[PDB]
Formats: structure tokens, C-alpha cells, sequence
């Protein structure tokens, strides 16, 4: 696989060359190259962003600069992902299919995100998705980008969790659950099922 | 605020002292540790993990470590906050009230997580929560932290969104809006509330 990320921070994507994303870019699994967005600009500030058409708070990311960097990354086989809170919802079925595209290209927008038509000249000739990682405001698309890249590559490099126990057996007048000292693999996986299906419906009742 | 971060990889939470969070720090209005939980092991491979009780795959973070790291960290009037994939899910409101917050500690699990006894121990003495970024997995929870402080930082330094643009007019046969460029704020207002409308209905319909 390769990847690309297009950002105004490229030094916010260093947590991708540690643990299991940097181990799976070392052994060969994927290229990622990470841009500096500001390299396609050609004005003396570098000037990445202008003021909204219709006005607002904030600024907008320019689309001749985000439509260059893009012409020159992209092909027809491109999944382009522009990480927004205006987005879809990434999920782990969304990792899932990622695993199986050749070239993911991140465009991380900054300020109040990027203009329309780059998305929309974009789309004439890839693919490309618009993706929320939660019902949150993030100041960037870097760290929802590191997020969206860590479950890829941690599928590449291959109900709610219940509660988990190692050694000491008692700790601070708290024991581990007789159940799992048992040494029955069935009364282990039923009461885990269980556990399982109680946190959920306490947490998470739309995953019941 | 007094945030601290205890992982196995302190390099992970590096783009904190970047962009919008690092102002946040370097201004004085926030006081940012990472700590790397090895510091607190007292063998000579400085193991924070050993197998799971009832078998299972992976391992489990030690109980005894951990908790010497928290009683040393931590203080009654901390919020403890462990990300994990088996916790509530973070959002905007869960940020906001974050913001009220004297002092953070987020303990970053690796491997299948941190032994439970670790937060029935922790809940004694201070307000715990278990928070979920959303529903895909991690290989850690140091990308889920930078998330959630980001989302915090960012309200600190202090419907889907519509469709925004810039300069220029037409850009590759694609034209803003006319309205935006009709000089009427109240046609504008109107405009971005359906397009904001029509894309969560489309989008993300449970939001309506
Ligand atoms: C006026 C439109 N918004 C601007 C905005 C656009 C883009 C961002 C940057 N966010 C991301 O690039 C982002 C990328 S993916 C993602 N997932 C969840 N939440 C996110 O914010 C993101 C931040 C603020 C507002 C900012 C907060 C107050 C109301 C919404
Ligand atoms: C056997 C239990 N799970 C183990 C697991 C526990 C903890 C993690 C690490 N994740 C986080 O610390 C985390 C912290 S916050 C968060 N938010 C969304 N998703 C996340 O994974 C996280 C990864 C795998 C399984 C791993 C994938 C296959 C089924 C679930």
C-alpha cells in the first residue's frame, strides 16, 4: 500500500513512524510520504488559505493550491479521503475496506476546512470520501488522519471488550474473578459473553 | 489545567506540542507532562505486561505498575480518564465538560488493555471514565489521547457542516454559489441552513 498525507503540519504525522504503523512502513507493507501543502504555493506568504465567499468566522482552504498538490499525487486508482466533521462516520468496517486499495491519499484541511470544488473537480476523475472520525471538533485533519491510518495498518500488519485480568490473582483486596482461575474454557467464554453483553447494554445500548 | 499522560511510547503524543495545542502550553494555560510508564517497574526487562487470567489471546497491562504510576500522579480531585474501545463514547459535550477540569491524567493502554482492578482501585479515591474515540481499533490509546486533548485544548485557547469556498469565482468550470455572492446575509443564512440540512440527512441521518 501506499499513502500519502497533503498538510500544512507535516511534523503532526510522527506518531506513524513509531510502533506498529512505523514497523509496518520499515518492512516494506506501505510507502507513506507525508507533503507539505504549502510547497504547491507560489505567492511570497505561501498563502494557503483566503476569506469565505458569503462571509463567516475563519478562513478557507484555496482550491488552486489543494487542486495542484492533488494533480500531482492522485491517479484514477485513488481513494481520496478528506478527513471533515461534515463527513461519514469512520468505523472499523470502513478500515476493513481500506486494506484493499493500492493508494490512499489524506488531504488535512485546517482553518474552517477546505473549499468545496476540490472535492467535486477531485471526484471527475477518483474516488473520494468525506470521513468524520466522532461527534467532536478537532482544530485539524492530522491527528483524525493518524487515527484513520493507525487501523489500517494495524489490519495490514496482521458487543464491547470485557474486563481483562493478569497476575497478582489478588491486588489492593481485589480479586480477579473465580471464574477465569476455573480452568473450564466454556464457563470462561459464557461468562465473558455475558460481561460483554452487560457493559454494552450499560454503554453502548445502540450496539445492544 | 495540568494534563498527564502515562504510555509505553511517549514519542505518540509529540503532536501535542505542535500547532493550536502547543500555544495552549507554551502560553501557560495548560501544564503538559508525558511519562513513560516503564519508569515505574522494578525488573530488569521492564515488563508492563503478562498473560490474561482465563487464557485468551494477547496480554494484559500489570495492575501493580500501573497503579504505583497513578498513586503517584493522581490526586482526588483528578479525572482519570482511560481510552479504550470497551468505554462511552468521547463527543463535543464530553470535551466541553473536560474544560472545567483541574487535572487530566489519561493512562494509555497497549496489548488487550490495562488489568480492570487498575479502575475499581483508581475509583476509591478519584472520578474515573473509560472514553471510546469511536467504533474502530487501535493498536493504543496515545492517537484516541491526542484526539481528546486536541478537542479540549482547542475550547480551551478559545447540524454538518455546509459546503464553504474562496477566491476564485469559477475554478475549473466549477462556480461558487451565486447566493454567496449575492451580498444578502439573511439569503445566506437561509442557504447554509439547507445545505447543512440536506447533508446530514443524507450523511448522518440519527443527527437529523
Ligand atoms: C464553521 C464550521 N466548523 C469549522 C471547522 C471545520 C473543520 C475543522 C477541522 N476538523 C477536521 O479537519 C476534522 C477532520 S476529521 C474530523 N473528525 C471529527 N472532527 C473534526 O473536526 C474532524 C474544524 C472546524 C465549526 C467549528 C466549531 C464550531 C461549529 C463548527
Ligand atoms: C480482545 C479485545 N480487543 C483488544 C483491544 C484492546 C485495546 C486496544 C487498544 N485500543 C485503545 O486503547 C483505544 C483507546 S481509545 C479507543 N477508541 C477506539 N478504539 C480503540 O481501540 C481505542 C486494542 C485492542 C480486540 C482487538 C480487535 C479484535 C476484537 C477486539
Amino acid at each position: 500500500m501506499r499513502i500519502d498525507i497533503v498538510t500544512i503540519f507535516p511534523a503532526c504525522l510522527d506518531p506513524l513512524r513509531q510502533s506498529l504503523p512505523g514497523k509496518a512502513i520499515e518492512s516494506g507493507l506501505v510507502d507513506l510520504n507525508v507533503h507539505d501543502l504549502r510547497r504547491w504555493t507560489h505567492d511570497v506568504h505561501h498563502s494557503v488559505d483566503d476569506a469565505p465567499y458569503g462571509g463567516g468566522p475563519g478562513m478557507v482552504m484555496k482550491a488552486p493550491v489543494w487542486g495542484e498538490a492533488l494533480d500531482e499525487i492522485c491517479s484514477s486508482e485513488t481513494l481520496l479521503i478528506v478527513p471533515t466533521p461534515a463527513g461519514v462516520l469512520f468505523t472499523q468496517a470502513t478500515a476493513q475496506r481500506w486494506t484493499t486499495e493500492s493508494h490512499l491519499v489524506f488531504a488535512c484541511g485546517r482553518y474552517e476546512g477546505i473549499d468545496q470544488r476540490v472535492v467535486q473537480d477531485a471526484a471527475r476523475r477518483m474516488r473520494v470520501e468525506e470521513v468524520s472520525i466522532g461527534d467532536y471538533v478537532l482544530p485539524g485533519g492530522e491527528s483524525a488522519a493518524v487515527v484513520m491510518v493507525e487501523a489500517v495498518l494495524r489490519l495490514l500488519a496482521g458487543l464491547l471488550e470485557g474486563p481483562s485480568y493478569t497476575r497478582p490473582a489478588s491486588w489492593r483486596g481485589l480479586d480477579v474473578p473465580e471464574v477465569l482461575l476455573s480452568g473450564d474454557h466454556a464457563r470462561i467464554a459464557a461468562w465473558r459473553r455475558e460481561v460483554s453483553l452487560q457493559r454494552t447494554r450499560e454503554r453502548r445500548p445502540d450496539l445492544s
